[PDB]
């Protein structure tokens, strides 16, 4: 199913979000290349006013993009079980803080990649480093540890975040992730490295996400 | 566990059955012979006539039984978690039909093995291959695949039944099984099963002959 993925792909990502109650929605448009793992991509607030900062959500907006060499290709199965699709579940610990839980189906909806994700936040404290918007408008490099799962028949992933505080400090995010395949699908332990840069339209009067990011194996 | 089964042991199997609503009860009767891997089986229609022919519920019916050659004994999980028994659970898809959901617990009571299983199915046509009772008083070899289940520390096994039409058509069953104790390498079993009648029994019943074992 590589063959889904040469050259340029329409992107279409979703949102429904809830944290603490707060219930927000984010819709993502853009394409990219697995060639060359460049994800190009708008997010729009159709809610309005997010009660949250942008940068928390970022990983939770496609794996299925990352730049895996010529020997590696048979170890990503983000693209094996395309164009059936995979899910995407994850627990997001914000240390000393609160912690999201999210849903995600990635699939090929015509020509078009399709990411519909469910976001629930709980127990967040109030004017804590999320609620009181104290992120900054930035993010820094990571790397995303890959691992088998002849269990669930998919990959787990374990990392840690470098959320920029505006004080100086930084705040971390602990996550743990879950894929399955939905059809039929196909590695052993590699890694993905991850550099994401921020903007914003100055044509745009909502509250908007120009994204940038650049994903290798 | 083995030596539980070394010999002849009493067997009882019990039913609970609901498909499209239709309710009914079967209850067995036999014994079976692990070394030799022969069962002797009397079934029971405690409710009367039923809605199904017997054949589609004669593999829901012990595969401890196999016969397990000497240089295979390690790899019979069903004799393994004996006395205190496995569970088994399946899902058996009639193709362009109804579908069965079955949940078996099999263990010894005393020194006789018992398996009581709960059965429930779904989606089957009116006037269909199951319903209509168009299949025949019969049963072809098949050869069960097993596989291990080191997530669920059991069975998983997926094969496809041939259910002779009295049309001269087939109909095929494809099955997925699960094991679980409640307390081996790739490897799979043949059976041969045999189909009579006790010319002294008023009600519906059904005489079961089956061989098993294991390659």
């Amino acid at each position: 199913g590589e063959e889904l993925f040469t050259g340029v792909v329409p992107i279409l990502i979703e949102l429904d979000g809830d944290v603490n109650g707060h219930k927000f929605f984010v819709r993502g448009e853009g394409e990219g290349d697995a060639t060359i793992g460049k994800l190009s991509l708008k997010f729009i607030a159709t809610t309005g006013k997010l009660p949250v900062p942008w940068p928390t959500l970022v990983t939770t907006l496609v794996q299925a993009f990352s730049r895996y060499p010529d020997h590696m290709k048979r170890h990503d199965f983000f693209k094996s079980a395309m164009p059936e699709g995979y899910v995407q579940e994850r627990t997001i610990y914000f240390k000393d803080d609160g912690t999201y839980k999210t849903r995600a189906e990635v699939k090929f909806e015509g020509d078009t990649l399709v990411n519909r994700i469910e976001l629930k936040g709980i127990d967040f404290k109030e004017d804590g480093n999320i609620l009181g918007h104290k992120l900054e408008y930035n993010f820094n490099s990571h790397k995303v540890y890959i691992t088998a799962d002849k269990c669930n028949n998919g990959i787990k992933a374990n990392f840690t975040i470098r959320h920029n505080v505006e004080d100086g400090s930084v705040q971390l995010a602990d996550h743990y992730q879950q894929n399955t395949p939905i059809g039929d699908g196909p590695p052993d332990d590699h890694y993905l490295s991850t550099q994401t840069i921020l903007s914003k339209d100055l044509n745009e009067k909502r509250d908007h996400m120009v994204l940038l990011e650049y994903v290798t194996a």
